[PDB]
């Protein structure tokens, strides 16, 4: 029973930068697939990026690609979600997630996920 925690979100300008943490605890993070999923009011978990088990697999949403970045520190059992150029529509809950079977590398789909942290606010003003 890893735990994740998001943190880093807040209130910023159009065009700034954010850095969101998925911190674990309980297990170690080199075991599992992790990916960011965001939810803006009234829509659903949409998927953002994902990083493998292995560190060497990365994957991005079309509408973030280029702008965001994801990683991981082993040091820390940490994933980073290095946000740039944020918009107003980038606006919603931000959570971090695990691959719950182990027969995907990637996956885009929120019921391929598990252990949902209770997520970090990133709210975007113009």
């Amino acid at each position: 029973e890893v735990q994740l925690v998001e943190s880093g979100g807040g209130l910023v300008q159009a065009g700034d930068s954010l850095r969101l943490s998925c911190t674990a605890s309980g297990r170690t993070l080199g075991d599992y697939g992790v990916a960011w999923f965001r939810q803006a009011p009234g829509k659903e978990r949409e998927f953002v990026s994902v990083i493998s088990r292995s560190t060497i697999i990365t994957d991005y949403a079309d509408s973030v690609r280029g702008r965001f970045s994801i990683s991981a520190d082993s040091a820390k059992n940490t994933v980073y979600l290095q946000m740039n150029s944020l918009k107003p529509e980038d606006t919603a809950v931000y959570y971090c997630a695990v691959i719950a079977n182990p027969v995907y590398a990637t996956s885009r789909n929120s019921d391929d996920y598990g252990h949902w942290g209770q997520g970090t606010q990133v709210t975007v003003s113009s």
